[PDB]
């Protein structure tokens, strides 16, 4: 057969001289795009993403490559694995992170520390970027290492700087050009060398933690993901077919930090910029916190079901946020039939999540902040099929539950204790991203946390 429609490519440049959502109106919801010397099928709109990821879930359950980090991951780890490797790691990961209320108690604890830290500034202007990277890194440190770090620790901070520098280098023009031609640019200096060095330095720290965990291991009292994985690693020691080896341990742990920090942190950074721009919304979240939780006890995950306005605001922050606008690349596991077109085995697929989050079928005002998008006539929370910020299908975000608990407990715990102000008036606040790509990031801003 033939691949979906699209612009006619060129020998090596592919469709370079024709550069996803731009091409949609001419070719359609599903089209073929050549990113140099490789073809990609793009899925635009809620229904075409749902058709592929939900209706043909096993076929679209493959994972593609991100050329700038593929030299680190090399198909290992829970995010970038495929086939049996992926199934075994994902199954083990859901099971272990589910075995350790404790993720909620640790998020509550991390929110109590954040309040304590914001209270020391005493209403001073600060850039919350570093503290939001720190609380989301501390939830994973707690899960994978069985402990958290102090916000003023220089070991912790040196690893964050180096790590968050990598996300900025990944979602950049330099790295975007690398994706189009990495078989040629790998031989020259570029951001790929810095991304490589920064993630190798974090892998070295993970490797040290794993040997320290093994050296202090109590097999009858596992305390975290690494301990559990080391016990599965000694169980499967005899089987050479086992996926539970050292290379998958380091790159699974890296995968959880790579995925579990940047995006949640930015969601919180973006949310506080919207709460600065729309104080009537922040005031209303505080009114709802005051009625359900009050001012003495801290927020708990059970409070969310009784706080639909706050819950709707958080949905709208993720929707308008649109942090992963093209999704994480997929691949077809076989030669698939899709809308009359034939997608050959191993072809890369891009579920353009942004086109679902801004779909005018499901959102009255797609480009405007409207918490009413998730509230019905009775003031109750309603969800629609356009809301897919964590994607869907078999590759659906493994930390969806963690991420959603973090946003609830950090937004409400901060707002119960603090009000916010900025030198920029609400009407002059801009929400333009700082660096687009695999991970959206908004512009840096200043904010005061005023104790109540
Ligand atoms: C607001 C925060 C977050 C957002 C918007 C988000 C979004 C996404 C998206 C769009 C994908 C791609 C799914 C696909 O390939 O179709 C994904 C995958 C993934 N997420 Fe997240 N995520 C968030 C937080 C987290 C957290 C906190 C964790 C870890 C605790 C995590 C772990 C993962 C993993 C391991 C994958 C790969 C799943 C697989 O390939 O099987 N994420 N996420
Ligand atoms: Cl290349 C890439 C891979 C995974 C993520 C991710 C998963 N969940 C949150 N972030 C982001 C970017």
């Amino acid at each position: 057969g033939k691949l979906p429609p699209g612009p006619s490519p060129l020998p090596v440049l592919g469709n370079l001289l024709q550069m996803f959502l731009r091409l949609r109106e001419k070719y359609g919801d599903v089209f073929t795009v050549y990113l140099g010397s490789r073809p990609v099928v793009v899925l635009c709109g809620t229904d075409a993403i749902r058709e592929a990821l939900v209706d043909q879930a096993e076929a679209f359950s493959g994972r593609g490559k991100i050329a700038v980090v593929d030299p680190i991951f090399q198909g290992y780890g829970v995010i970038f694995a495929n086939g049996e490797r992926w199934r075994a790691l994902r199954r083990f990961s859901l099971a272990t992170m589910r075995d350790f209320r404790s993720v909620e108690e640790r998020i509550q604890e991390e929110a109590r520390c954040l309040v304590e830290e914001l209270r020391k500034s005493k209403g001073a202007l600060l850039d919350n970027t570093l503290l939001f990277h720190s609380i989301t890194s501390n939830i994973i440190c707690s899960i994978v290492f069985g402990k958290r770090f102090d916000y003023k620790d220089p070991v912790f901070l040196r690893l964050l700087d180096l790590f968050f520098q990598s996300f900025s280098l990944i979602s950049s023009f330099s790295s975007q050009v690398f994706e189009l031609f990495p078989g040629f640019l790998k031989y020259f200096p570029g951001t790929h060398r810095q991304i490589y060095r920064n993630l190798q330095e974090i892998n070295t720290f993970i490797g040290q933690s794993v040997e320290k965990h093994r050296a202090t291991l109590d097999p009858s009292n596992p305390r975290d993901f690494i301990d559990v994985y080391l016990l599965r690693m000694e169980k499967d020691k005899s089987d050479p077919s086992s996926e539970f080896h050292h290379q998958n341990l380091i790159l699974t742990v890296l995968s959880l930090f790579f995925a579990g920090t940047e995006t949640t942190s930015t969601t919180l950074r973006y949310g506080f910029l919207l709460m600065l721009k729309y104080p009537h919304v922040t005031e209303r979240v505080q009114k709802e916190i005051e009625q359900v939780i009050g001012s003495h006890r801290p927020p708990a995950l059970d409070d969310r079901a009784k706080m639909p306005y706050t819950d709707a605001v958080i949905h709208e922050i993720q929707r308008l946020g649109d942090l992963i606008p093209f999704g994480v690349p997929h691949t077809v596991t076989k030669d698939t039939q899709f809308r009359g077109y034939v997608i050959p085995k191993n072809t890369e697929v891009f579920p353009v999540l942004s086109s679902a989050l801004h779909d005018p079928r499901y959102f009255e005002t797609p480009n405007t902040f409207n918490p009413g998008h998730f509230l019905d006539a009775n003031g109750a929370l309603k969800r629609n099929e356009g809301f897919m910020p964590h994607s869907l299908g078999k590759r659906i975000c493994l930390g969806e539950g963690i991420a959603r608990t973090e946003l609830f407990l950090f937004f409400t715990t901060i707002l119960q204790n603090f009000s916010i102000a900025s030198p920029v008036p609400p009407e002059d606040i801009d929400l333009t991203p700082r660096e687009s790509g695999v991970g959206n990031v908004p512009p840096s801003y200043q904010i005061r946390f005023l104790a109540r």
